[PDB]
RNA sequence: GAAGACGGUCGAACUUGACUAUCUAGAGGAAGUAAAAGUCGUAACAAGGUUUCCGUAGGUGAACCUGCGGAAGGAUCAUUA
């Protein structure tokens, strides 16, 4: 409904390999991998799936860990690459839904 | 009557070996437990769709099946001269 952009201790990952036991592999924007979390609300409202657009928060006293908090479908995620966040070597490959 | 010496006894300890109680690394690999979403299939609970279970033996990705002998914790307390 609204654009939110990132904030300090917050970035944005591309899901990688997707686990169970509420926790997936999200590869963030600065190089290195991380052992994200399922938030609370984000376990049977809204469903996470793989190459997608998340935002993902930092954790200051770890390096490993992380957790997810929102998810960009297709539109808002183009809008967001279009301003620019991201190295271009990254590939969106048309996330959406499927028909 | 001192130092010293042979022999005997008690005897700490040393060197060559074995046995030995505990702790700390160890490639290799099989296990158990706690995690809201991975994959395959549906073994069990209603006759769970092949009734379940026990002992033994073989089989097969996985739950699993089959042969032999028992149990009712069976869906039968009973089927007529």
């Amino acid at each position: 409904r609204e654009l939110v952009f990132k904030e300090d201790g917050q970035e944005y990952a591309q899901v990688i390999k997707m686990l169970g036991n509420g926790r997936l592999e999200a590869m963030c924007f600065d190089g290195v991998k991380r052992l994200c979390h399922i938030r609370g609300k984000l376990r049977k409202k809204v469903w996470i799936n793989t190459s997608d657009i998340i935002l993902v928060g930092l954790r200051d006293y770890q390096d490993n860990k992380a957790d997810v908090i929102l998810k960009y479908n297709a539109d808002e995620a183009r809008s967001l690459k279009a301003y620019g966040e991201l190295p271009e070597h990254a590939k969106i490959n048309e996330t959406d839904t499927f028909g």
